[PDB]
């Protein structure tokens, strides 16, 4: 148990603040720190911190306490018959994935990096490539133990007597208390592999058409990279990757011996093999166009996790960036296209772009995902950006969509509240379970959730 004044930022490395960071594997010691903050009521409160993968300010508390949860990382049990895992909130999804595979169990929702805690996964109600078929992380929690402001540990379930507080904690960014422990229902699987279909579109219109032609219902997993820099018609052209978990008999004979094995992250990546880039005299001409179309079009390709899910891993080596993520309701297709147009003409160039059609939402009043067009872009920080993303906020807002707290460090409270029309409902729950504001964060203060 060590308390240390530490300078903390999100993954985006901005808006730093200084907090007292408690790092203890001792659960009783955590209960006491919270009991202390509640006693000298009130101060600048406390907030949990997972692995720090949120880009913004949700896991920090300037001039307050921050409880690092990563030492509470015991997997208590895994059961293949019930498909249930019982794990501390500090367990991470990579650790969990590894521990569970031998049981034929699969982490039901995986984000774009496995370095996130169970606590972070719940508090941000994270989504992945399978949202349209599996919903978000919150949908899969069968119980969790929440340390509240009064110093008690409350056992919450999605349909029990504490359902309301359960669903306020899902997506609650740690502002209902500290998730100590949870039970997750896993997805059964017979292999660690995917059967994947790849498609390449020529334009924004094609990308939308492919996601609206009914084909999505044939794949449990689906996401795309899209072009956000090229002028129309090239704007919004996409490499789409869709699939489902493979069964044993679908594997080639070579891989049937160990169907649930995970492959090691290799020493040599593509920057190590080709140091001078991948560009040749063909890349930007018709043969290049033809080559990209071909490599990105395929059917029934067997892929492991890295290949199917982390296709940025092969580009290795390739701070001053602003991550922006929003979703626009399904029906607002024209408005969605408009927003992509605004991005392209902005003079702000993003290369790392995610496109995904979200499925049905859950009952959490602060849950980010709603059915519709989800987009992430990554803008280099340069003159004009701050004021331009505010304009984007305005358009996202008026088009019925919202920003994601896990990605935000700079939107206003007014915008956020308008984007989340159930925020008042949520605030009423939070105020009932934390009258003295024992739990607090830089985000809570910025977005007036405190
Ligand atoms: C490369 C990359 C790819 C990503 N891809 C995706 C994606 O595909 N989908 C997606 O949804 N997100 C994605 N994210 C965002 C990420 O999944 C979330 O920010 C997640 O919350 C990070 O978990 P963490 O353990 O690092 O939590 P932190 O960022 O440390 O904390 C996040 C929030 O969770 C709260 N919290 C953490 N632990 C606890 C606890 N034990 N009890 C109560 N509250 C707690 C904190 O108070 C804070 O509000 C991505 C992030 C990166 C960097
Ligand atoms: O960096 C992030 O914050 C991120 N956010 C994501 C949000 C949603 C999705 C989803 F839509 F696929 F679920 C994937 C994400 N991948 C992410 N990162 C991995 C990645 C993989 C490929 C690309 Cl073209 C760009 C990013
Ligand atoms: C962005 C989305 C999430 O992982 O999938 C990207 C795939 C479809 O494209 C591969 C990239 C590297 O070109």
């Amino acid at each position: 148990a060590t308390t240390t004044a530490t300078r903390l930022t999100g993954w985006g490395r901005t808006a730093p603040s200084v907090a007292n960071v408690l790092r203890t594997p001792d659960a009783e010691m955590i209960v006491k720190a919270v009991a202390r903050v509640a006693e000298s009521g009130g101060g600048r409160g406390a907030i949990a911190r997972g692995l720090g993968r949120s880009y913004g300010d949700n896991a920090q508390n300037g001039g307050g306490l921050v409880i690092d949860m990563t030492p509470l990382n015991t997997i208590h049990s895994i059961d293949a018959d019930t498909k249930l895992v019982d794990i501390d909130a500090g367990v991470n999804l990579d650790q969990l994935m590894k521990a569970a595979l031998p049981f034929g169990l699969w982490v039901p929702v995986l984000p774009g990096t496995r370095q996130v805690t169970v606590g972070g996964a719940i508090a941000c109600d994270i989504h992945g490539k399978n949202h349209h078929s599996a919903g978000s992380f919150g949908n899969h929690v069968r119980s969790m133990d929440l340390l509240t402001a009064d110093g008690e540990i409350r056992h919450l379930t999605p349909t029990g007597e504490d359902a309301e507080l359960f669903w306020a904690t899902v997506g609650g960014n740690g502002l209902t208390g500290i998730i100590m422990r949870a039970t997750i229902e896993m997805t059964p699987t017979s292999t660690a592999y995917f059967i994947a279909d790849g498609d390449v579109t020529a334009s924004l219109d094609e990308t939308i058409a492919l996601h609206s032609d009914g084909s999505e219902a044939r794949y449990t997993y689906s996401s795309a990279w899209f072009d956000a820099i090229s002028a129309p018609p090239k704007l919004g052209r996409a490499a789409v990757s869709r699939g489902r978990l493979a069964t044993v008999e679908q594997l080639p004979a070579k891989l049937r011996s160990e169907p649930l094995k995970f492959d090691a992250p290799q020493l040599l990546t593509l920057p190590d093999v080709f140091p001078n880039g991948l560009a040749n005299k063909y890349t930007f001409g018709p043969i290049g166009e033809l080559w990209y179309r071909k490599s990105g079009t395929y059917r029934g390709k067997v892929q492991n996790l890295t290949q199917f899910y982390h296709p940025l891993d092969m580009f290795g080596e390739w701070a001053g960036f602003l991550q922006y993520q929003f979703v626009i309701p399904t029906e607002a297709v024209d408005e969605f296209k408009k927003i992509i147009g605004v991005i392209q003409a902005s003079g702000h160039y993003s290369f790392l772009n995610v496109f995904k059609l979200f499925g049905p939402r859950n009952q959490a009043p602060l849950s980010f995902p709603i059915p519709g067009w989800n987009i992430c872009v990554d803008f280099p920080i340069k003159d004009g950006l701050g004021k331009f993303v505010s304009e984007l906020d305005r358009r996202v807002l008026e088009f019925g969509g919202r920003l994601y707290t896990a990605k935000d460090s700079r939107t206003t409270a007014e915008t956020f509240h308008a984007m989340y029309p159930r925020v008042d409902e949520w605030i009423s729950v939070r105020r009932k379970v934390d009258p003295l504001r024992v739990f607090a964060s830089d985000m809570a203060r910025r977005l007036e959730l405190l």
